[PDB]
């Protein structure tokens, strides 16, 4: 019934940032366009580092809005934007955080996800993270990435972007 989103690298970055900043500084959220491009081009908490301009962010924001995944919040001071990933993909906040982490940075291990979600959602332990990821997988929104020699820890990745990024 429900097909794949195949969001581009910009749309992926945007949603990540909306989720991140909603959790990490609510006082700044919904994000203005400029706050959003700053969040997109950040050196830290980003893989990879981007350099998207205002117009790229603006059109991906309108493109997303059309898909029901962003919502324009108009106001007297300036337009601010919010994500609609929870309502849109029917996800509990824990799943929205994890998805956010995976969008921002790609394939991550459970312990990385636990550490990075620390000031965003409070997973009491790595069992709760797995609980939630298993559901994302059952949903068709994340995936366990097969490991091989180099690392002896599972990695997880989201299924919301270009599926050819996951293809060798």
């Amino acid at each position: 019934n429900a097909e794949a989103l195949q969001l581009n690298s910009t749309e992926v970055r945007i949603l990540g940032c909306l989720i991140e900043k909603q959790a990490t500084n609510p006082e700044t959220y919904p994000l203005t366009l400029n706050a959003l491009v700053i969040a997109c081009n950040q050196k830290t908490s980003r893989d990879p580092v981007m350099n998207l301009t205002q117009g790229q962010v603006g059109q991906s924001l309108r493109a997303l809005e059309g898909r029901g995944l962003t919502r324009l919040v108009m106001g007297s001071r300036a337009d601010r934007w919010e994500h609609k990933v929870d309502k849109g993909l029917e996800l509990v906040p824990a799943q929205v955080i994890l998805t956010g982490l995976l969008l921002l940075r790609g394939p991550q291990t459970v312990s990385e996800l636990l550490t990075r979600s620390n000031r965003m959602h409070d997973f009491e332990d790595s069992e709760q993270v797995v609980h939630q990821l298993e559901r994302l997988i059952a949903r068709g929104l994340a995936t366990l990435v097969p490991r091989q020699s180099g690392q002896r820890e599972d990695r997880y990745m989201h299924l919301i972007g270009d599926p050819e990024d996951l293809q060798d």
